[PDB]
């Protein structure tokens, strides 16, 4: 990919500039700096960088639309790869803390970060501060002269924000919440009546859409100062689209894709997760297999995964999935062409994002 | 206290907004919001307000020290009061997260939020980065079109990483520095050899005194408009001594101190930490005392513990203190008359936070 290289030697440059600070600022000693050194490559490193080269391609793609100058094409891409550095690391935060939340034992293909028998989740929760710090930090360096910063900071702190209060409905989503009170235990439910489409879509559209999606769109925007060249609304509708069918997407893979292709262990089926399998399976399937369902979720026991896995199997959730994922085509593709039809050099950009996200494999 | 009814009067209206605005963004369901309400309450309120109180009288002092109208000194003091409890949030995230990280019992007299039976470390960690999210969210909102929102976001972030970076100095402080790799499982030290006044000091002036001395004096002046009116370097300084000062002081009343009196079971010794008694018992005690100090620290046998209480009692760590406290008060005295030549207004605030530092109880 185009910005690949470019963006990888801006990872070089961030991490030298992120060390050496903490050296300057907080008499960091040799030890610790080498720590920090591995943890941020082990929590930065490894994924696809879809979040952090959109930016990158977004911020070239709007810098000739406006014909801007071989020294502010220069500018635009070294700011469009710090502000894709910020998302990645944005990620490397949430990714730290989710895997000690969800108590993973794999991510990108080696051990969660807590399971490093160097770290543990005792120290983890930190590390995990750490990485979202430094995101900040980034911005404030790179952009201190950059009118821009103000908006940065603004979209990134609200969409941080928006992501905690997804994960707040994901961590909820097992339990009825009218029981919700933090004085009293809260007993996984039995019935499932809260596991719903309505739910499913809130906790996809806050946890993932607007960090995966509207974050690097807007970001990329505002680092080539072309935020008012585009539909605001539509461009919003396109990112809640694509973002939703993005974790759909991880959730059918939690059951269907082995885990040595995907990099992870996904649990969503010992942890009853409010995934869109379970919600699609409980609102299609017959009563019978609801009943077979609702008595082997959320279990340990292999052998109980391995019936639900089956009942997914039997109930064609994989079809389904697919005419799904039709209707979404159909919309993107409209938003797409309203999107064209303002700003052509915008909508290619959109268009390159959803080519990386449609009928991925990982 | 002067700012107590006014200060407790904006809690109310910050936490109308934060919930209100999450209804208005994230669809937040009345249980959720109720849920939420509670988190708050629970983890921002029941401790001394020393932080965000100090916004506000140091602003006071600077307004009144200005010709300003009625409305603009009406807007200072609103404005004070956000961001007094934007770091009385930071302090709430702090909190949430070290008492998962330390596996704590009690705060504030109550059990720590992630002991709530509702709770549990894998919904609390989330809990804590909601708090440290809506701490910026209040600025972004409050602060819309104030001048001082740039340095205000800058100067709050700053000292976000930096008490991380302190926290890691923490929570590795007990395991020999050279041996610190993510790769292996590290036994805790048997010889204390980094147990020094240096190291000690390390930690306490990045995990303590940026966050509850620095940060305080610096958001009062800027939403006062005030910051270049003061000697920039003496406010660090003298930020660096009392907040020294109050982190030394914790480390004593972790051992002297009854729990019920503390509102919270410090566990300083069963967890080896590299605390100010630690440290000076580690170099001021006889060989022998040092040899039965490595033989019954770091344990959580109740007899241990009394063992290490009792020879700290025996080399005479109070009156060693009452020392210490002696020189700061000593080198205080003369920064804020310092101070006092160059701005009085300022000074006097300064003189109101130490006058509720020194000799504290809890
Ligand atoms: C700590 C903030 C939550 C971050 C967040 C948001 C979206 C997806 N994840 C991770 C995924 P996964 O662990 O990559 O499968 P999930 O557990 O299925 O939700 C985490
Ligand atoms: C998560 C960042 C750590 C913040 C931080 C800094 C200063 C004091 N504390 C808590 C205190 P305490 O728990 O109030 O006694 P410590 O555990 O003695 O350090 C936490
Ligand atoms: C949002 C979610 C599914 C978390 C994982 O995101 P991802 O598949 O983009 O992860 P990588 O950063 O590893 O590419
Ligand atoms: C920095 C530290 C000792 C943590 C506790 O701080 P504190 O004693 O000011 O706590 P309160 O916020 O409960 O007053
Ligand atoms: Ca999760
Ligand atoms: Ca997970
Ligand atoms: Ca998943
Ligand atoms: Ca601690
Ligand atoms: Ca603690
Ligand atoms: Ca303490």
């Amino acid at each position: 990919m185009a910005h690949m290289e470019r963006f990888q030697k801006v990872y070089e440059e961030v991490q030298e500039f992120l060390l050496g600070d903490a050296e300057k600022r907080f008499e960091m000693d040799v030890h610790r700096k080498g720590y920090l050194k591995s943890m941020m490559d082990t929590t930065c490193l490894g994924g696809k960088y879809n979040r952090g080269l959109c930016v990158v391609d977004v911020a070239e793609a709007m810098a000739k639309d406006t014909q801007m100058d071989a020294a502010a094409m220069e500018r635009v891409l070294h700011d469009a790869c710090v502000c894709g550095w910020m998302i990645e690391m944005l990620q490397a935060h949430f990714l730290v803390e989710d895997d000690i939340m969800d108590h993973s034992k794999t991510r990108r293909g080696k051990p969660c970060w807590y399971l490093h028998p160097g770290v543990t989740a005792q120290v983890a929760i930190n590390d995990g501060l750490i990485l979202l710090a430094w995101a900040t930090q980034m911005a404030l360096h790179y952009f201190a002269d950059r009118p821009f910063l103000a908006e940065v900071l603004r979209v990134f702190h609200d969409v941080d924000l928006t992501t905690y209060i997804g994960q707040l409905y994901d961590v909820t989503s097992m339990v009825d919440s009218a029981k919700l009170d933090a004085k009293v235990a809260h007993a996984n439910t039995t019935d499932y009546v809260e596991y719903t489409p309505f739910n499913h879509r809130r906790i996809v559209v806050y946890k993932t859409a607007y960090y995966t999606y509207w974050l690097p769109l807007v970001m990329g925007l505002l680092v080539s100062g072309t935020l008012e060249k585009v539909d605001k609304k539509a461009t919003h509708k396109v990112a809640m689209v694509m973002g939703e069918y993005f974790q759909v997407q991880d959730d059918v893979m939690d059951c269907f894709t082995p885990p040595e292709k995907l990099g992870k262990i996904g649990t969503d089926i010992e942890d009853a997760k409010c995934s869109w399998l379970a919600v699609t399976f409980l609102t299609t399937a017959p009563a019978e297999k609801v009943a077979e369902f609702k008595a082997n979720y959320g279990s340990t026991d292999p052998a109980a995964v391995a019936v639900i896995k089956q009942l997914y199997t039997e109930q064609n959730l994989l079809a389904r999935f697919e005419e799904y994922e039709k209707a979404v085509v159909a919309e993107v593709e409209q938003l797409i062409a309203a999107l064209e039809a303002q700003n052509a050099a915008f909508a290619a950009s959109v268009k390159v994002l959803w080519s990386k996200t449609y009928k991925r494999q990982k």
